[PDB]
């Protein structure tokens, strides 16, 4: 039902009038219209419309859903078009780069972030997928001018993280009126209401600022409650997701079963522009001062634990962790994550930091490649690809169109790269892996090992032709460290850090930051592979799809009849204590629910030294408690994790 | 309960410190401060505190509920200290003007509008009453930063008229993405929301701004109903107030019982930009392109009647009586009014309107000075009186702090200010005149005409020391055409009013405008009269005082038991229909839902020709029925009002 030729396919989306206004409304860019007009014959013919045959139907059905470009209504784009328009989109003249983003992304090696597919080629690219904002001032002036630039931004695809520490508390004196605060709440539905009224794009897709404090804020109670489904309405605010900004003395007093003091940002000036032993110095000494008021750290905890159980938010991000390692540490503290927990970025009234997105799909990379039959890992391919994904990311900064002046700035400075991964849990499968052994333990940290290691050295290579970013004379990078380095760890040595490290003092990156694996919600569904590096939820997902590797097995053991279809549906895609299945398969198949959660903190840990960034971790628990819930948490922080905790999934 | 010595409460209420914080916060400015210190003779010996006794219990309470300053809590200030330093925050140096000001305002002949009471003298001394805000934009820049700014003007005293005509309707084309506009519904969900967020000052008086609207905007179904209690939620708006600008053409299609067509401003762009026969002319020609959605008349005023019916708004201001008759039509096309229908001031992107009030107590110029015992109306004294207040508002321009760089710039150019009155239906009583005699229809022209004329006067005398406004070439004013030529109408002569126009041609005014009969809600209160020039509400008012001129009358024929007290109640303040009283008392006390809203028209189209601007005409129907109310709105529009209607209060 569509046009073959693809520069005839750029025509129409190009020529496109809007009839019921007249109006022309061309959705290539200028650009990119003359790139496919210039080279129609090379770009016609390198394309392989077979596959189209690549998507699932589920996932062929997002691509119609809501990517692939329309005209009037009616799908102007096949799926191969969608790619080309992208690879070219990020590519410009560089057909060369084009033709080969084109390949590997229609053979689903990897793909980008859902705002790159939607927009890469048309007149307004905005590419990027998240943004971190600075509350401005704790005034009536810095709050709107906030407000207005969330509002711009919304307007184009991306969510908000947008950290608010600094906004004095319920009560605080106002000099000019006898006037007292509203602190954070009233504020915080302004925030809400915002969110509400700007779309992002037209959609469907409604609010999505996540809001980040640290704990000590004095209107903390309220703050986490923001997502009830009871208590009041004025109180709540029910489009954004609450995260904590967590300090380590936090869960220390909370640990040793101490205080806790809540101060306004007023009465207590500085706690969120530092961090580690000097922010426990400031917060000691404003403690014995008077200047806050005091509470038993554990009802504070034991009130954040409610919460997390009842709406699986707030998120938890460590401050300390975050900040002592970043090699954007010289650029001064960092107040907050993003929307999904992954970016690490930092950000002021003046710089709202930006990321671009792709994962790359694990699967992608096995290959039988020995003789007989069984399975290996191309960690060289990987390692390949991965240069090219950093290569690809690197370039849309530069074509990239900034919502705001503050985006600009901030990412022409420091030029911060996010990637991540999808079908880890299919990866498993396909090598025979339980997610909790020692196998999968050992892929893990090869697979991370070997991303970051690629990124940082195509990053080099980028330095070498480009200059290095501006900032980074004075960061751990600049010194030799590198990520693992900060997490005190020899790397496992698949590939040489030494030669790296060494090229990197003497030429520089490209990038600030280069890894933050990501949610994959929408992309992962896309290439049809399980979200981002988590065990499956479910065998059954659900209209009702069943695990392909597991069914796959169920008929080659032959055991596979209506007895076990309907067991699937009963026990919602546990295999687990069911009659006639291998301990083999029920080992393979475990569901999230049924991993222990120190072993998913385990593996989050491990790769978690090859993350320049951070990744979007939620926590499953099947029968949830108040101590169950603790301990995980806190065996976490002890890890030295960074995102603790994205969602807390439940029932 | 009170220090006595004033410049001794003026030395607390500026050494004030903030026990809970630490911090100096004066109530004083520098400026009054050392005023007060380098005349404390002359200051503190002028004042006469018998004249605290002036005020009604329930009108001091007034004073001390929320005007007189208070220190730590407990009130400060005695009523003569809060004129005294109201006197000097106007006049500064002039301490012969402060004086003169001090006496008049002491002794009851006028007062200024509650933010000059609040803020005269302070250090923040806003001091304005009315802000006319334009939308700045048809763009979520636009949008937001005039959110930002009716913030910003919130945070101190004063009411937002704001016009929205040129925001795009639902369902509206936007460039850029296949989203569609939301119309203006959603966006004033965002202006309802600042407003509950910002306190004025730190407060008790919750949202208000009042929106003005064009009934051609594709929005005006929805627009009308937002204060309505029922429908849906996200659909209403319930603490602003929306407001009509009706062109006559509208009405003219009502009355002829025609069509009526509605458009976005963007598919009929420059219908607020102009008015009277050109926008006839322009109107007509987009309705014959198809531009728009066209439905009968009839259908959009029979909707507009039922929510004044159940809410009493929307208020209807005339667009082209106003336009028409301004002398501000030089500036442009005047696109609202404010929030309570009085002001008609020119607004701007980058200019928001500002007014100061003062009202004139016109009780205070009644003698019974002839000799024997029948009063007269010194319109001397009120002559005099009103250009002082002239002169004052005109010195409050000069010494107020503007919220907004936008509000600064209107003022400092155009120097509007509005007088007003209270007490007229007490000045009726006392002289012995029902409201709907000759005579009352008589005196009040007569008290307008001397303080339009007094107040143009006093402004000649301004530009002949100072200069004209800097845009008073090209006026009306500049031509000899004062309000009442306007009007086509001789003046009622009791002033000499060629020789004031000749001057007025000669030398300039010091305003563009000079008369806004206001509400005045609570300064009518404080010094004890009715309300501006509505006839009484009841004779009873409500905890439960009666008519005091009628309670006099009462016992003076001696016809006052407890038979009258509890009819009175039960008739709630009707004196009608009552067996032992005279018609004389009976036609002096008729209520306002006794007077022919007709009468109240013609009075009020009477007056209006003495009024640069306009005045808070508000309805009051008894039993309202849809043809009754069809034809006060039509009568009014013909009489060519301005504010064809404010509240309609019903029951
Ligand atoms: N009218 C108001 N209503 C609600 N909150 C207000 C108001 N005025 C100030 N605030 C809050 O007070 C804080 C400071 O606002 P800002 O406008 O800077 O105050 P300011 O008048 O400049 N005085 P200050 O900042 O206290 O020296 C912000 O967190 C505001 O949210
Ligand atoms: N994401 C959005 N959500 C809701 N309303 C929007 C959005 N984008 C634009 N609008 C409305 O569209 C109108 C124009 O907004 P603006 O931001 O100027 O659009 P633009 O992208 O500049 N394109 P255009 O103005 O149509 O040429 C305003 O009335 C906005 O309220
Ligand atoms: N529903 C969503 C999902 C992601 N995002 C943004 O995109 C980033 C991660 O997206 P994701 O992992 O779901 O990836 P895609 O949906 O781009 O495939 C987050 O940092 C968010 O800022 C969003 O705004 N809304
Ligand atoms: N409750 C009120 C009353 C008046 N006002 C503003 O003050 C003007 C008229 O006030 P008013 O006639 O009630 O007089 P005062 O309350 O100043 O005595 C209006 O134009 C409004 O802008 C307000 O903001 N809130
Ligand atoms: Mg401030
Ligand atoms: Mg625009």
């Amino acid at each position: 039902q569509t046009t073959k030729q693809f520069s005839k396919v750029v025509e129409d989306l190009y020529r496109y009038v809007n009839a019921a206004t007249g109006k022309p409304a061309p959705m290539i860019s200028d650009d990119v219209y003359n790139i496919v007009m210039e080279n129609k014959d090379k770009l016609n013919s390198a394309i392989v419309y077979d596959r189209d045959f690549q998507y699932s139907y589920f996932g062929f059905k997002t691509l119609e859903r809501s990517y692939l470009l329309r005209i009037n209504g009616q799908v102007a784009e096949r799926p191969q078009h969608l790619i080309m328009r992208v690879a070219l989109g990020i590519h410009g003249r560089d057909i060369e780069a084009a033709l080969e983003t084109y390949n590997l992304m229609s053979l689903k090696y990897f793909t980008h972030a859902s705002p790159t597919l939607f927009n890469a080629g048309t007149p307004k690219p905005q590419m990027s997928s998240c943004f971190l904002v600075a509350m401005k001032e704790d005034s009536i002036e810095g709050i709107y001018d906030t407000l207005k630039e969330c509002a711009l931004i919304s307007k184009t695809a991306g969510g908000i993280g947008l950290h608010i520490h600094n906004i004095r508390s319920t009560g605080s004196y106002i000099a000019g009126t006898n006037g007292t605060s509203n602190g954070l709440i009233p504020m915080i539905r302004v925030f809400n209401n915002t969110a509400r009224y700007v779309d992002q794009g037209g959609n469907k897709r409604p609010g999505a600022f996540a809001l980040y404090l640290e704990p000590w804020h004095a209107d903390i109670f309220d703050f986490i409650d923001i997502r009830k489904n009871h208590g009041k309405e004025e109180i709540r605010a029910r489009d954004l997701f609450p995260a904590l900004w967590i300090p380590d003395l936090f869960m220390k007093r909370v640990e040793e079963n101490g205080t806790w003091t809540l101060f306004s940002p007023t009465s207590a000036p500085g706690l969120s522009d530092c961090y580690g032993d000097e922010f426990e110095a400031l917060y000691t000494r404003y403690e014995k001062e008077g200047r806050g008021k005091t509470i038993k750290a554990q009802k504070l905890w034991y009130s954040i634990l409610e919460a997390q159980t009842e709406t699986g938010t707030p998120f938890v991000v460590y401050k300390d962790a975050c900040n002592r390692k970043s090699n954007q540490k010289n650029l001064g503290v960092i107040k907050s994550s993003n929307l999904c927990c992954e970016i690490v970025e930092y950000s002021a009234p003046d710089e709202t930091a930006v990321c671009n997105l792709a994962s790359v799909a694990l699967p992608a990379f096995i290959e039988t490649s020995e003789d007989g039959k069984t399975s290996t890992y191309n960690f060289k391919k990987l390692h390949e690809i991965a240069k090219v994904v950093t290569r690809n990311l690197n370039r849309v900064i530069d074509r990239n169109y900034y919502p705001v002046e503050e985006a600009r700035k901030s990412n022409m400075r420091h030029r911060p790269i996010a990637l991540g991964v999808q079908g880890l849990a299919d990866t498993f499968m396909l090598l025979r892996l339980p997610f909790d052994s020692e196998e999968a333990r050992l892929l893990n940290i090869q697979i991370f090992e070997t991303i970051y290691h690629a990124s940082m050295e195509a990053s080099c290579e980028l330095a070498q032709k480009d200059g290095p970013y501006e900032t980074f004379q004075g960061s751990p990078a600049s010194q030799g460290i590198l990520q693992f380095d900060m997490w005190d760890q020899k790397p496992y040595g698949m590939w040489d850090w030494d030669t790296l490290r060494k090229d990197i003092m003497k030429h520089g990156v490209r990038n600030s930051l280069t890894m933050a694996p990501m949610p994959t919600a929408s992309t992962s569904q896309i290439l049809g592979y399980n979200e981002c590096f988590e065990p499956v939820t479910s065998n059954m997902y659900s209209f009702q799809v069943v695990n392909p590797y597991l069914l796959r097995d169920l008929v080659d053991l032959g055991i596979w009849d209506e007895g076990m279809k309907q067991y699937l549906i009963t026990q919602n895609g546990s295999i687990q204590g069911l009659p006639n299945v291998p301990q083999e398969l029920k080992d393979l198949y475990k569901t999230v629910w049924e991993i222990s959660q120190k072993t998913i903190i385990n593996m989050a840990a491990d790769r978690s030294v090859y993350i320049d960034q951070s990744h979007s971790l939620n926590l499953f628990l099947r029968a949830p408690t108040m101590g169950k819930l603790t301990s995980m948490h806190f065996y976490g922080w002890k890890k030295g994790l960074k995102t603790g905790m994205y969602y807390l999934r439940t029932q």
